[PDB]
């Protein structure tokens, strides 16, 4: 009757088209390749058939045989114009069902002849949506083709709008071919981007703490032994010292050492630099004298804070201020006019498997941090916290920075208590500490200590293991790298576990799980854990390298993440596990 031209390039060459085709006793044609005008497959043709054909025809073809080009194409269009459409059709959550069309001079723009929806189950994997759909539109096909023919059925144009996709979008999702509908979703929950809505962070963390001062001005806010100092006290004594230093020319992105024990001078020594502009770069003195001399050097600081004590550890590498001079602090108790943003840096920490690296983290890093750890554990000023993290460490930026912009008081821990914690134990239910961050080791010890004044303790760092407590508070497991700020996940610790998960991202964070090749690993399945967001801090000072090869930008997405070189994966209950290290 009349020689069909069926284009495929996926399909096989005995579909139930063909061969229902081939009964009517049409000589069909098949081609896997792109064709031109010239190609004897193109010689006496009556009909064109496309199914699943990746290749676009020339325009002189398309124009030869318009309106008897018809093409099988398994979505609702306009939804999922392109490649692999029933897989966007399930991620993207659009209208599902199958469309026989014209083709036009673009994309799976041309006007319907006949469509129909189809339906996928929530456990079928994509495979099975795929066969699925390709099974409905053949079965469609048979049964309108006597229509087609004749042309009876009248085309409509496509409804406004749609989806498009290139044969490319799918890279970065090759490895979920064998999921399930319903894995698949949750794997969109989890790692999908952020919901529009969102805006930047536009406050640094001297913003918001002078703004707690004006709230609790007369409130408890470090105590360190039998002294104290309220928030305005502490406020006014770090703007004093904080004038002094903008003289001596600290301005935004500069660093500020600072060499002290943990006291009340530390605390009003790190918000003096804030306030004053800079970045505060923590060294604790009990550091061997080469560390200290290394990271004065790395560190670019001109300027110096410390005691008369430690001031010789530095053997003149800069301009020292004594923060027992009163000469060092000005008259002025007023907040300084601000000239930060949330991108300049707050403070330098450093890591060391080869040399220290000085880790950059700006002031959005920090206060997001800050502004999800407040209402996740319920902070208010009633609350009482230690300062037991060395001041060289990301764990004393939780002691000490959470808690005041929380309100609550900060109490010093001393040396002689840092070790022995039954006498710790003592002291906080003396003064009824509520919350505090102790790392795995020292926190696993604190368990044996009969406590009844803590309310929340938070561990993180080693592998945590043991659980059972003497104390009625809750615990909670962490885990996060220095390079994206303190910590970029938190779990509430229920029940005993073989491996303690360390729970679900923080605030404007997302934790991704990766193969080699960085693409998407299913619900389960174990990869590298990459962070991206707010957590991202500005990388490794002076080694640009390094950084581009920790920080990356993803091929596919293109969008910032840091490249932990830790072994994870995602359970059913959306808890990221931790599986060790990669190498």
């Amino acid at each position: 009757m009349g020689r069909i031209l069926f284009l495929t390039t996926f399909m096989s060459k005995g579909n139930k088209v063909v061969r229902y085709l081939e009964s009517l006793h049409h000589e069909v044609v098949i081609c896997q390749e792109k064709v031109h005008a010239q190609s004897a497959n193109l010689q006496e043709i009556d009909w064109i058939v496309s199914y699943a054909y990746g290749y676009i025809l020339d325009k002189e073809i398309v124009s030869r045989f318009r309106g008897r080009i018809i093409n099988l194409h398994p979505s609702l269009l306009p939804w999922n114009k392109g490649r692999d459409p029933v897989f966007w059709s399930v991620w993207d959550e659009t209208p599902k069902g199958v469309t026989i069309h014209l083709i036009d001079e673009h994309v799976d723009t041309g006007d319907i002849l006949v469509q129909e929806e189809i339906a996928f189950a929530d456990e079928d994997t994509l495979l099975d949506c795929y066969n699925k759909a390709n099974q409905a539109i053949e079965e469609l096909f048979i049964r309108e083709w006597e229509n087609i023919v004749h042309g009876r059925i009248a085309p409509y144009r496509q409804t406004a709008g749609g989806t498009l996709h290139f044969k490319a979008d799918r890279d970065f999702y090759k490895n979920l071919n064998m999921t399930t509908v319903r894995e698949l979703l949750a794997l969109k929950r989890l790692c999908a981007e952020p919901k529009r809505g969102e805006k930047p962070i536009d406050k640094t963390f001297h913003q918001l703490f002078e703004q707690q001062v004006e709230m609790t001005p007369d409130h408890v806010a470090v105590v360190d032994r039998g002294q104290s100092l309220t928030y305005k006290q502490l406020n006014e004594r770090a703007n004093q010292l904080a004038h002094h230093l903008r003289g001596k020319g600290v301005k935004p992105d500069d660093q500020v050492a600072i060499m002290l024990d943990k006291s009340l001078d530390m605390i009003v020594s790190i918000l003096a630099v804030m306030k004053a502009g800079g970045a505060y770069v923590p060294i604790d003195p009990d550091y061997p004298g080469e560390r200290i001399a290394y990271m004065l050097a790395d560190s670019s600081a001109a300027i110096l804070l410390t005691n008369a004590l430690h001031e010789e550890k530095a053997n003149g590498a800069c301009d020292i201020i004594d923060v027992h001079d009163p000469d060092s602090y000005s008259e002025n108790t007023n907040n300084l006019p601000h000239v930060n943003r949330p991108d300049d840096l707050v403070y330098v920490m450093y890591t060391s498997t080869g040399l220290a690296k000085g880790v950059m983290i700006e002031h959005h890093n920090l206060v997001n941090f800050c502004e999800w750890y407040r209402p996740y554990f319920g902070v208010t000023p009633a609350d009482k916290a230690l300062v037991y993290s060395s001041f060289s460490f990301d764990g004393s930026a939780l002691d000490i920075f959470t808690h005041l912009l929380a309100g609550a008081a900060l109490h010093i821990v001393p040396s002689e208590r840092k070790y022995d914690l039954d006498a710790l134990n003592d002291y906080c239910n003396q003064e009824g500490i509520t919350i505090s961050y102790l790392p795995t080791g020292a926190a696993e010890q604190f368990m044996q200590m009969d406590n009844q004044s803590f309310r929340v303790v938070i561990t993180g760092g080693d592998v945590l293991k043991k659980i059972e407590r003497n104390g009625t508070y809750k615990l909670y497991n962490g885990y996060g790298p220095t390079e994206c700020t303190i910590m970029v996940t938190m779990f509430e610790v229920d029940k005993p576990y073989a491996n303690i998960p360390i729970g679900k991202p923080i605030d404007r964070t997302r934790i991704l799980i990766l193969d080699e090749a960085l693409a998407l690993q299913p619900i389960g399945v174990a990869g590298e854990l990459f962070i991206v967001g707010e957590g991202l801090g500005r990388g490794y000072l002076n080694r640009p390298e390094l950084t581009a090869e920790k920080f990356i930008v993803h091929p596919q997405t293109g969008e910032r993440m840091y490249r932990t070189g830790d072994r994870a994966r995602f359970l059913p209950d959306g808890n990221i596990e931790f599986l060790g290290r990669l190498d």
